């Protein structure tokens, strides 16, 4: 009944995922794709995110056959139990969590089918250090007895003390099936016992069939109605791949053709837009594809890992997200319903997000509405999704409107939390810049952004906090000898090891840093000229901020020329 681990606002969480070669296995060789090891891995971590952090295996391409993923798992556990910090040379076991459910676990798609629960019993009381077991991505297969399986799994961690971990799209109706809509009740009623053991994630990756809005809908949902003990979100580079798009801002589409291209062209800066909307929601484990761009390879950090995902998860330990009571006390609808019944990821089209197919919002003005699927009972308006307010978006959005006040003006998504606003360029693949005015009292502040960057804009005692994210290096060569899409679409594959080596070579070192772009931050109100203070960023990737103050207007335009994350404090 102790648990393991907290994970919380105050105690968040960050996989780090590690794949098994199968190729390798077969020779008796023990390894991970990328060339990371367990130990070295862990021991690359910053010491300060270390109590934050936890191993994740997965089989990847283990052979499909009894005892190959036993195998496997036990020699990491192995490892893991047995480290020694060398600084203090104590043994310190390497905290895990096992990937135990993936593809349906289908004979043909895992060698996680011959994980046994009996088996994961054995693991848990013989290893301290796992913490937790995880499902992901069956969406697409949704097994017979997945949900019997399911509630084996949330059983045997509460058992245990450690957590089911389930990352998970509402691609055919996956969440609502989950909790019994199609009569599979047995994770519903395990649920009901062992919540507090559980921890369900949304998973980006089918990025075509648009249902990002309504799965991190139900995520916060179930999370505040006691479904879920905490949530968080796994954040996919694939999506670029599963939507066909190629070179930044290319026109033309390539379908899924140029996998390999395909997971390393997102910019860097947009995974930190993603995973703001899990923080700005109260959500607290974060999770990422395709794993050697946004960690890295051989235990070093790709610069994905260490300008975005390193910055982002820091900024949320020193500034735990909002808690559940908080979340609560802000929320003004809860949506209960099954989103499969009213068009799925459409249903927020035009409300907060401007197409069907992203992982963005438009506007922060009713943040992320909470639902949880119909066959849930209830247990702030709670609205059946069936109500008139919800037929049409015309009726969503003046229904939202009266509940919901406009708090901000401008074309740009932006939040606000206490002191602070966080804004962001919601464009995908289209080179539009954004603005927008918002509010600290009193202090007004108009801002410009390019596409891939957020910013934190926090009122201190004696000014502005401000920290700011538009790391996007260059992807183009990735696309050189291609001109249009149907080029593109014909280049030779880069294959699987060809991207780790392409990363290796060209990403690591030899990097094709981004061109230094413009930001604009308009302060109005103003008496004197403000002085900046605690400068600080990526290395090499910003110029001096200028200013220029208009004395009789009482205003001061400061200009960022940067590609990288970058910190100051303005005074005044
Ligand atoms: C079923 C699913 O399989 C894996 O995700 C795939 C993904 O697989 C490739 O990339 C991953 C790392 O991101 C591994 O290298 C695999 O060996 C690769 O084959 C892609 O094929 C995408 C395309 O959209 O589809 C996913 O299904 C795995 O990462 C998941 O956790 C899960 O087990």
């Amino acid at each position: 009944v102790d648990k393991r681990r907290e994970i919380n606002n105050e105690h968040p969480l960050l996989m780090m995922p590690l794949y098994a070669n199968g190729e390798e296995f077969n020779q008796g060789k023990y390894t991970f794709w990328g060339g990371d090891t367990l130990t070295g891995k862990w021991e690359n971590i910053p010491d300060d995110l270390k109590p934050y952090t936890v191993i994740q295996l997965h089989p990847d391409d283990l052979p499909k056959r009894d005892g190959a993923a036993r195998d496997f798992y036990e020699h990491m556990l192995e490892e893991a139990a047995k480290y020694v910090n060398p600084k203090t040379g104590k043994n310190e076991p390497i905290p895990v969590i096992l990937t135990v459910y993936t593809a349906g676990n289908m004979p043909y798609y895992t060698s996680a089918h011959w994980l046994s629960t009996s088996w994961i019993d054995k693991m848990y009381q013989k290893y301290p250090n796992l913490h937790g077991i995880f499902s992901t991505e069956n969406y697409w297969i949704w097994a017979n007895d997945i949900e019997n399986k399911a509630a084996d799994y949330l059983k045997v961690s509460a058992k245990n003390g450690g957590y089911f971990i389930w990352a998970e799209q509402n691609n055919g109706s996956a969440i609502e099936k989950a909790f019994g809509k199609n009569g599979k009740i047995a994770f519903q009623k395990s649920v009901d016992k062992y919540w507090k053991n559980l921890i369900f994630m949304f998973k980006n990756t089918p990025a075509a069939e648009g249902n990002d809005s309504t799965t991190e809908s139900y995520m916060k949902g179930l999370w505040l109605s006691n479904h879920t003990y905490q949530w968080g979100g796994l954040m996919d580079t694939w999506k670029w791949y599963e939507t066909g798009k190629w070179k930044l801002f290319a026109s033309g589409n390539i379908g899924k053709s140029q996998g390999d291209r395909q997971w390393l062209t997102e910019p860097e800066s947009m995974l930190g837009e993603e995973a703001l909307g899990v923080y700005l929601n109260g959500g607290v484990v974060y999770n990422f594809e395709h794993p050697a761009y946004t960690y890295g390879v051989n235990n070093k950090e790709s610069l994905l890992f260490s300008e975005v995902i390193k910055e982002f998860f820091r900024y949320v330990i020193a500034h735990p997200a909002p808690s559940k009571e908080k979340v609560l006390e802000d929320t003004k609808v809860f949506i209960h319903g099954d989103y499969s019944n009213k068009g799925n990821g459409k249903f927020f089209v035009n409300v907060n997000t401007d197409r069907e197919q992203t992982p963005l919002y438009m506007t922060g003005r009713y943040n992320v509405i909470p639902a949880i699927p119909g066959v849930l009972k209830t247990d702030i308006q709670i609205k059946e999704i069936t109500s008139p307010e919800f037929s049409s978006t015309q009726a969503r959005k003046e229904y939202l409107n009266k509940l919901y006040p406009m708090n901000y003006e401008g074309d740009i998504f932006a939040q606000k939390l206490d002191n602070r606003w966080f804004v962001y360029n919601y464009k995908v693949n289209e080179n539009v810049k954004q603005t927008g005015k918002l509010k600290f009292n009193s202090l007004e502040m108009n801002v410009e952004f390019e596409p891939h960057t957020y910013g934190i804009f926090e009122r201190i005692s004696n000014g502005l906090k401000v920290n700011l994210n538009n790391f996007r290096t260059n992807k183009d060569s990735l696309w050189s000898n291609a001109q249009d899409a149907n080029q593109a679409k014909k280049l030779p594959q880069l294959t699987k090891k060809g991207a780790i080596k392409w990363i290796e070579e060209h990403y690591i070192k030899d990097t094709q840093f981004g061109e230094k772009r413009v930001t604009k931050i308009v302060l109005r109100g103003i008496d004197k000229l403000p002085t900046i203070h605690s400068l600080s960023g990526t290395n090499n990737s910003y110029d001096q901020p200028s200013l220029n103050f208009d004395q009789k207007n009482h205003m001061v335009t400061i200009t960022i020329n940067s590609n990288g994350n970058l910190e100051f404090e303005l005074h005044f």
